[PDB]
């Protein structure tokens, strides 16, 4: 995907190994998925992106984003942060303009005992637009 | 005096806080009557009256909807009220960590830089009164 590939270049330029996208405008831009709950994990390297949504959107994610692995989970951001930690991501960008303080605590909890740092990265996806 | 703010004051004190910043618009409306699209409310545990902050669009609206309150007219309502809490000697200031973003918290902390006031998560507090 051309947009996700442009994002990878910016992720790498920002000194990150992956980015968690939580803003639904940005999720839609990068994946084509338009459900009201969703998050996307994009890696700096050649690994493919992972979309997470809840059960309401299983069919929709399959039709809108057939190129992506889709996880069906109650807490989509948290799930993806946990995936990032398990994938050995050193620095994981997140969107501080939309993630709540409670939400960040959950992301951090999913990374306990992993050497993954959560790094403010709002603006990274926006940098790709006109 | 407001019956709703009085319940909040009792809860603020029970949680060990000296005041709480309300950022959520639905909760601001519940506690003050003010229904404008930008606003925040500072509520003290002690006998001090609450302070509403809103931008200049809403000077007339706030005065009419919440006539019992001091209304501060400010561009950046969260920063303003956090600073105000700092100046009022507030030891522990609760904030709505279930809706305040990581960016939002950064702004509040910035407003309190060099002051003794601790920002304390107060997730779902107004909602716990109903």
């Amino acid at each position: 995907n051309a947009r996700r590939d442009k994002l990878k270049a910016q992720i790498a330029a920002s000194g990150l190994d992956a980015m968690l996208i939580s803003d639904l405008i940005n999720v839609r831009y990068l994946s084509g998925f338009s459900g009201s709950n969703g998050a996307l994990l994009v890696f700096a390297d050649e690994r493919d992106a992972v979309l997470a949504t809840d059960g309401r959107y299983r069919t929709q994610a399959a039709s809108q984003a057939p190129d992506l692995e889709v996880a069906i989970e109650r807490a989509v951001g948290r799930y993806l942060a946990g995936r990032a930690g398990e994938a050995g991501v050193g620095k994981l960008g997140f969107e501080s303009h939309v993630v709540t303080v409670d939400g960040l605590d959950a992301l951090a909890g999913a990374l306990e005992g992993k050497n993954t740092e959560l790094v403010r990265a709002s603006g990274t996806v926006e940098s790709l637009r006109e």
